[PDB]
């Protein structure tokens, strides 16, 4: 097996001298490699789950050895319910080895070939090479771990024990199954993306150049409603999107959303595209749409959180600081569990509503003066491949990116309020970062002129290089906001998929019609003024509910944090 040459990561080398950060990094490496080889745990929600599981395991292993004062372990060693009973250290006291055991066992269970029956049907789609490439990462990580790995230690064994409990309890082997799901075409209905209506996949993954077969991908249509939640203490719901159910009468809102969609998310060269070059940058920056050597959004969110963590650490020493180890172990557990649950609920709502994506909404509108049957979006970038931009194979409402961002960044905000600055729980923070680079725009990754070559470094492959853009952000509120609107710029999401138009756009004297500049480009509210307060109704439930992914994510993070990271009550699991 020729090891895939992975491009350099843009972050200080010192980060990986901290073992909590190192294992997080390993999880991120597996994330990008699995999306390059087509291995297990691909896609946004499940990749998030993998990281949540990794950090939950690391969290309990560490805090069992170094007991916390302000909170407790996710699982208790005294729980009668075996499924939720955390193993006891019984003498083990090496947190470094405990974390290593937990991290290695969890990642191995997650990414190694499920030979034990699961290979059939479930795993029957991943090649041996895919597993081999992932194994390479796992194996060398043992050798790269700061301080080394001692498999013989009681602490390492304890860590493995911890991981076993979490894997058994939270792993969702067939969670992303689409078997039985089929779109139900109609106005506002999700269906196969018109520029990629079907794909030809090899009949045998182990024989990539052998016979192919048509494939219509629907990403995890049952996951959200069936999977076990992590730390949420209730079910989360969004208001009906414009045009559907109780909000079917919001025609002005919908029509304006169509207008905004065309102007802000169309292909670069279209005469109707009013988006600016900078806005194109904002759109691509947050992509991470499962591309080769890049992975999914959860990977980028963690890259950013790693920087935030180091930037705002209590002690200078990254290698031998228990204060830092505890800080990071807790932060990442909170963040990745929040990200996991954000993925669950955004996917649950996505498939519940089955709201169509902008490309289809614009093309299939049907009204001569409103739609554009030949519209093209900037699209989700097919980076490090010669493939054309596409549309994620799942419904639009709400945006996965928006929800992930709301959860991740609200969690960061709740965690750092009082340390980095002071603000109202729901108001702009001051958690700034600089020198933040997205692998979508790093001067290395590219749009290839020929199919990706996994045996050669990306820089040796002909293609158009993505401009290197080094960013600075003033707060997590800004990160959250830009992450959400990035999908509008790409043309893959409606404004309401992100948040209530009223909460992010500049209003006019005309209801539901928002301000545009002299060129027709949508004007946004200043980040400092944005408040996600506009709620809407649901046909099936009483009351007002949040609109879009951002508010949803915010609520998920707050609920988890408020409860101090505790398991979702078994009684309320699906």
């Amino acid at each position: 097996v020729t090891p895939i040459p992975l491009p350099k990561i843009d972050e200080p080398e010192e980060y990986n001298t901290n073992y909590i950060l190192f294992w997080n990094h390993v999880g991120l490496e597996l994330n990008r490699v699995t999306h390059t080889v087509g291995g297990p745990l691909t896609g946004p929600p499940l990749s998030a789950r993998a990281l949540g599981m990794l950090h939950l395991a690391i969290h309990d292993a560490y805090f069992s050895i170094c007991p916390p004062t302000d909170f407790t372990t996710f699982l208790s060693p005294d729980t009668e319910n075996a499924a939720y009973r955390l193993p006891s250290p019984n003498g083990a006291n090496d947190a470094r080895q405990a974390v290593a055991g937990a991290a290695l066992k969890m990642l191995s269970s997650l990414y190694m070939k499920p030979v034990e029956q699961p290979n059939p049907n479930p795993g029957a789609n991943i090649s041996d090479n895919a597993y081999a490439q992932l194994g390479l990462v796992l194996d060398r990580s043992v050798l790269e771990a700061p301080g080394g790995v001692d498999r013989e230690s009681a602490s390492f064994m304890f860590g493995e024990d911890v991981a076993d409990v979490f894997f058994a309890l939270l792993n969702d082997p067939r969670g992303a199954s689409q078997e039985g799901y089929h779109p139900t075409p109609g106005r506002y209905k999700f269906d196969d993306e018109p520029t990629h209506p079907v794909v030809l996949i090899p009949v045998d993954p182990n024989n990539p150049n052998g016979p192919k077969m048509p494939f219509r991908q629907y990403h995890a249509p049952f996951y959200g409603k069936t999977t076990k939640r992590f730390a949420t203490q209730s079910e989360h719901f969004l208001a009906d999107p414009p045009g559907l159910r109780s909000n079917a009468d919001e025609t002005a809102e919908y029509d304006d959303a169509v207008r905004v969609a065309i102007a802000m998310g169309g292909a670069q060269a279209l005469n109707s595209t009013k988006r600016s070059p900078w806005q194109t940058a904002q759109g691509l920056y947050w992509a991470y749409d499962g591309s080769n050597l890049i992975g999914t959004p959860p990977r980028f969110y963690n890259q950013i959180v790693r920087r935030i963590a180091v930037t705002y650490k209590k002690e200078e020493d990254l290698a031998n600081s228990e204060v830092n180890n505890a800080d990071f172990a807790r932060l990442f557990a909170l963040v990745d569990v929040a990200c996991t649950d954000a993925g669950i609920f955004s996917w649950k709502e996505k498939w519940e509503f089955e709201f169509w994506r902008p490309l289809s909404g614009v093309r299939d509108d049907g009204r001569p003066d409103h739609g554009d049957p030949f519209w093209l979006t900037l699209g989700a970038p097919a980076t490090n491949t010669n493939d054309i931009p596409f549309k994620p194979p799942f419904p639009a409402y709400p945006s996965g990116h928006a929800t992930f961002g709301g959860a991740v960044f609200q969690m960061v905000r709740r965690y750092y309020n009082g340390r980095v600055g002071t603000w109202k729980d729901d108001e702009p923070d001051n958690i700034a970062i600089d020198m933040m680079i997205s692998e979508e725009l790093n001067g290395v990754n590219r749009d290839l002129r020929q199919p990706y070559d996994p045996t050669a470094p990306i820089e040796d492959q002909p293609g158009i290089v993505r401009t290197r853009i080094v960013r600075h952000f003033d707060s997590a509120w800004e990160l959250m906001f830009e992450n959400a609107i990035s999908r509008i710029f790409l043309g893959v999401h409606w404004r309401f998929d992100a948040a209530a138009a009223r909460d992010i756009l500049i209003p006019t004297t005309t209801k539901d019609v928002y301000a545009v500049d002299n060129n027709g480009a949508t004007v946004f509210q200043n980040v400092e003024d944005i408040r996600y307060t506009t709620r809407g109704t649901r046909e099936d439930e009483e009351g007002l509910f949040p609109i879009g992914g951002v508010p949803l994510g915010i609520e998920i993070a707050d609920e988890i944090f408020n409860n101090g990271l505790k398991p979702t009550p078994p009684e309320i699991q699906p």
